[PDB]
């Protein structure tokens, strides 16, 4: 029925088995949270649904669940750096998004509804440009990454793609939900690096990070941005 790829087989296996080795294993101490009920909560949310309409309020008892709250000064942001972001996160004992309970559980996967019926859709999922921005994966992800965004607290750190002609791009989620959401008075330090020997397409001083300097000012943000580093200059430091 759809232009997208279908829902990952055994979604919800995956979620739950995702989730005991996340709590048991990952992030333990930290109070107790049931498997079991936020796989349930996590179904609950789209399950039978018109896979065009979703809405942030679906979400809202899931995240209630297992917030995407990160202890001060942990907190990472990425664009555009996927790989090099993580690899940074976990040297560091840092946590991205992906580093969440929720994050985890979803990183990865895809997932769709049909209305009526009380099973994934396999078969196909609504791809964002093809079919609507309102499905149900999209808006997991901008929910999760706005709540994420509005309880950073402290220091937080973004990792930028230097390599791009612009590093901050406005229309990401980084650019359109995240930095706008930011708690104030947070720290922002951004770290813009390059490919290779590759030499760097953007800095600190284009117009793309002027743009994201502005959004903080906005947010009473300090803002720190080093550039003109390479990977592995990056990570070795």
């Amino acid at each position: 029925r759809w232009h997208g790829a279908g829902s990952t087989a055994d979604f919800q296996k995956i979620i739950q088995e995702r989730c005991d080795t996340y709590t048991q294993t990952i992030r333990p101490g930290s109070r107790s949270r049931n498997c079991q009920a936020i796989r349930q909560a996590f179904m609950s949310a789209f399950i039978s649904k018109d896979p065009c309409k979703a809405t942030k309020e679906d979400y809202n008892s899931l995240i209630n669940l297992a917030p995407p709250t990160v202890p001060c000064g942990q907190q990472v942001f990425w664009s555009k750096t996927k790989e090099l972001a993580h690899e940074y996160a976990k040297r560091r004992r840092l946590m991205t998004l992906e580093d969440t309970l929720l994050g985890y559980l979803a990183d990865g996967l895809r997932w769709c509804g049909e209305p009526g019926s009380s099973d994934l859709n396999i078969w196909s999922c609504p791809d964002w440009r093809k079919d609507c921005r309102t499905n149900y994966l999209s808006v997991f992800w901008e929910v999760l990454s706005e709540r994420f965004a509005e309880s950073a607290c402290n220091t937080v750190r973004v990792v930028l793609n230097g390599s791009l002609e612009n590093a901050f791009d406005s229309m990401s989620i980084f650019g359109r939900v995240e930095a706008p959401n930011l708690r104030p008075q947070v720290e922002l330090e951004a770290w813009l690096v390059h490919d290779t020997g590759k030499p760097p397409s953007d800095s600190c001083s284009g117009s793309s990070i002027r743009k994201l300097k502005s959004i903080l000012d906005g947010r009473n943000v300090k803002f720190r941005c080093m550039d003109n580093l390479s990977r592995d200059q990056f990570l070795q430091r």
